[PDB]
């Protein structure tokens, strides 16, 4: 099964998903001086107030937050987008090492981690029908770099032995995910793919160019999960980025001089 060792990490998922090296793969390197500043985009509309978060779970992977998408309560809207889209769950993918972890750079600048808030296109009804879609999801992805602690990630953190091994799940309600955003929503979009297989073409990615700070405490307990299961050899959950890929024939805009 594809993850992130020798054996069957990125360079391998092409085998079993081709789409692996398709002409809209994510991430990819977001050349500052190459993007181009986009005047009719939009302000982002990042309406979490009504948020409604309701477990997280060690997928192997990642550990996903996850809300109730069954009514419009936490939406993305404006930015790039058509229509609303609506926050189904968000994740990290960091690092072994506060050098490296983000998906996305940033001239060729790797961050320590990467944040992914992931919302569906509700004129699609449901997350499954969205991601067969070139417009079915939008991703809003938030850099983390390392310094002072983010006081909204605490809680994230501190129920992570509890879901120590893949296939582990707790009760997680109440967490505000505007604890999580930095204070400015200047971004930069492009159209990409889910980042792990399936690597669905289906992304509205929105990349916001201002990173948060979390403290070096923080990410050391994201490194403390594992990608094994319970009873089996322990694999520390470290470094499951997907590196970027080419940019190909896409404009990275920005909304920002
Ligand atoms: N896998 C990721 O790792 N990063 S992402 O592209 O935000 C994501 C969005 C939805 C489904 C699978 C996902
Ligand atoms: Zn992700």
């Amino acid at each position: 099964h594809w993850g992130y060792g020798k054996h069957n990490g990125p360079e391998h998922w092409h085998k079993d998903f081709p789409i692996a090296k398709g002409e809209r793969q994510s991430p990819v390197d977001i050349d500052t001086h190459t993007a181009k500043y986009d005047p009719s985009l939009k302000p982002l509309s990042v309406s979490y107030d009504q948020a409604t978060s309701l477990r997280i779970l060690n997928n192997g992977h990642a550990f996903n937050v996850e809300f109730d998408d069954s009514q419009d309560k936490a939406v993305l809207k404006g930015g790039p987008l058509d229509g609303t889209y609506r926050l189904i769950q968000f994740h990290f993918h960091w690092g072994s090492l506060d050098g490296q972890g983000s998906e996305h750079t940033v001239d060729k600048k790797k961050y320590a981690a990467e944040l992914h808030l992931v919302h569906w296109n509700t004129k699609y009804g449901d997350f499954g029908k969205a991601v067969q879609q070139p417009d079915g999801l939008a991703v809003l992805g938030i850099f983390l770099k390392v310094g002072s602690a983010k006081p909204g990630l605490q809680k994230v953190v501190d129920v992570l032995d509890s879901i120590k091994t893949k296939g582990k799940s707790a009760d997680f309600t109440n967490f505000d995910p505007r604890g999580l955003l930095p204070e400015s929503l200047d971004y930069w979009t492009y159209p990409g793919s889910l980042t792990t297989p399936p690597l669905l073409e289906c992304v509205t990615w929105i990349v916001l160019k201002e990173p948060i700070s979390v403290s070096s405490e923080q990410v050391l307990k994201f490194r403390k999960l594992n990608f094994n299961g319970e009873g089996e050899p322990e694999e520390l959950m470290v470094d499951n980025w997907r590196p970027a890929q080419p940019l190909k024939n896409r404009q990275i805009k920005a909304s920002f001089k």
